[PDB]
């Protein structure tokens, strides 16, 4: 099956763009990555940078996750992220989305070896 950290980059990754463009780039995203497939995910966020920067957090500020697991870590510096939201008009299998573009720092929990991170946990 699809290993943890090839789902965090089918899920979190968008190293082709370097921002979302409009308002429908959460409904195109959420639907290309196939994260409606079974039902509409509620939020997802999506990282605009090269995957070899989002790798490197997981040797960067060790900070305990929201659920209190000591395996994540926070970025040192700031990243183009942009926070995909349901809106109240979505209704599976039609997920609507609201599309939020910001700068941030993230919060990733990072596993095995090569380490590497297999769950998006916040942005600060």
């Amino acid at each position: 099956k699809e290993t943890a950290a090839a789902k965090f980059e089918r899920q979190h990754m968008d190293s082709s763009t370097s921002a979302a463009s409009s308002s429908n780039y959460c409904n195109q995203m959420m639907k290309s990555r196939n994260l409606t497939k079974d039902r509409c995910k509620p939020v997802n966020t999506f990282v605009h940078e090269s995957l070899a920067d989002v790798q490197a957090v997981c040797s960067q500020k060790n900070v305990a996750c929201k659920n209190g697991q000591t395996n994540c870590y926070q970025s040192y510096s700031t990243m183009s992220i942009t926070d995909c939201r349901e809106t109240g008009s979505s209704k599976y299998p039609n997920c609507a989305y609201k599309t939020t573009q910001a700068n941030k720092h993230i919060i990733v929990a990072c596993e095995g070896n090569p380490y590497v991170p297999v769950h998006f946990d916040a942005s600060v």
